[PDB]
């Protein structure tokens, strides 16, 4: 099966998944000198006050803090988007070293992290149709740098230890993730896809212009995570991301000036 190593990342994934190869991929290099302001797109509406977290799950290739999505209680709406994007749930890829792991690049630089912050369009009824459509997602992009501790992350930082391995998950209620967001909602969108297979072309992609920053020991604590389950061989979760792809026919476009 796929996942992140020599025999088995990002370079082998086109042979089950085809689509690897497509026309509207992600991540993508944000080069900011071309990406043009565009003066149409709104500003983003972001309403997560009434966000319920249930569980955080270590599903072998990230954790996934996951949401109840069976109500309009947390979404985006706004920006790019038509309608109404329901959060479902949020996760993280990042490196082995501070210098590596985000999956976006700004002007070919890499952060140490990216969130993204996972939503369907309630159009489509749930998320198993959602990702079956070209306008299912809408996936809000936020890059992590390294300095000062990012307070309203040790929470989810705190309960890694207990979701070490593969398949193993933990009660994750009251969780807010509004403690996880930049000041600034300015962003950069394009239309693409999950970066993980099946790497469906179902994404409206939103990622944020400034970065949040966290610590040097809350990110330590992300790798200390592990891609096997328990009693297997200690694989660590590092470096659990897909590089930037060609951006072909596509336009990205700025919010700002
Ligand atoms: N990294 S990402 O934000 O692009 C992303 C957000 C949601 C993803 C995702 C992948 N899924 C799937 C996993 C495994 C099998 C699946 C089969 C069909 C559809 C989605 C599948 N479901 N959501 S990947
Ligand atoms: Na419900
Ligand atoms: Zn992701």
């Amino acid at each position: 099966h796929w996942g992140y190593g020599k025999h088995n990342g990002p370079e082998h994934w086109h042979k089950d998944f085809p689509i690897a190869k497509g026309e509207r991929q992600s991540p993508v290099d944000i080069d900011t000198h071309t990406a043009k302001y565009d003066p149409s797109l709104k500003p983003l509406s972001v309403s997560y006050d009434q966000a319920t977290s249930l569980r955080i799950l270590n599903n072998g290739h990230a954790f996934n803090v996951e949401f109840d999505d069976s109500q309009d209680k947390a979404v985006l709406k706004g920006g790019p988007l038509d309608g109404t994007y329901r959060l479902i749930q949020f996760h993280f890829h990042w490196g082995s070293l501070d210098g590596q792991g985000s999956e976006h690049t700004v002007d070919k630089k890499k952060y140490a992290a990216e969130l993204h912050l996972v939503h369907w369009n309630t159009k489509y009824g749930d998320f198993g149709k959602a990702v079956q459509q070209p306008d299912g997602l809408a996936v809000l992009g936020i890059f992590l740098k390294v300095g000062s501790a990012k307070p309203g992350l040790q929470k989810v930082v705190d309960v890694l230890d207990s979701i070490k391995t593969k398949g193993k998950s933990a009660d994750f209620t009251n969780f807010d993730p509004r403690g996880l967001l930049p000041e600034s909602l300015d962003y950069w969108t394009y239309p693409g896809s999950l970066t993980t297979p099946p790497l469906l072309e179902c994404v409206t992609w939103i990622v944020l212009k400034e970065p949040i920053s966290v610590s040097s020991e809350q990110v330590l604590k992300f790798r200390k995570l592990n891609f096997n389950g328990e009693g297997e061989p200690e694989e660590l979760m590092v470096d659990n991301w897909r590089p930037a792809q060609p951006l072909k026919n596509r336009q990205i476009k700025a919010s700002f000036k």
